């Protein structure tokens, strides 16, 4: 299962890694991906995770937006998981890049409720614009559910540590 995590609260992990190689070794029922409204995969998480799909992950998005439409920001829907995951489940957090609205962030990580057990990255952190210690401080005070937070960025790993209050 999941190893190397430093356990941050009763239900929120966290560790250093790139969520594309830990998907690979753990093979989680599900895997969260960072996506846009359009789940157009371009770059970030999404970029990583569409590319270790060697695409596949791209092409059933578009065939789910041709049916249904763009999402929520603060939505998700649920997609395969490819080679990655059973499921991915992609979660639209506030891109405050694009001005959308930050509040939508609780929102975005109550998605996470709806399953037992997650790998996931930080909502809104990264090329989303958010500060990621706002992002980890509303995932552990919304998510109920065990979340297993990959962060990419060693030098941001270390700064969420240290200042995880
Ligand atoms: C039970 C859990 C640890 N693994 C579920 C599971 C997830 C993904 C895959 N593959 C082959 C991508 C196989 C199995």
């Amino acid at each position: 299962s999941f190893s190397g995590y430093l356990k941050l609260t009763d239900n929120v992990y966290i560790k250093n890694a790139d969520i594309v190689e830990e998907a690979k070794k753990v093979k989680p029922t599900v895997v969260v991906n960072a996506a846009n409204v359009y789940l157009k995969h371009g770059g970030g998480v999404a970029g990583a995770l569409n590319k270790a799909t060697n695409n596949a992950m791209q092409v059933e998005s578009d065939d789910y937006i041709a049916t249904n439409g763009p999402l929520k920001v603060g939505g998700s829907c649920v997609l395969s998981g490819h080679n990655l995951a059973k499921h991915c489940l992609h979660v639209v957090g506030p891109n405050v890049n694009k001005g959308e609205d930050i509040q939508l962030l609780k929102s975005a990580y109550e998605n996470f409720n709806q399953h037992e057990v997650l790998l996931a990255p930080l909502l809104s952190a990264g090329i989303f614009g958010a500060d990621p210690i706002h992002s980890l401080r509303v995932c552990v005070d919304t998510v109920r559910t065990n979340v297993y937070l990959a962060v990419f960025d060693k030098n941001l790993y270390d700064k969420l540590v240290s200042s995880f209050l």
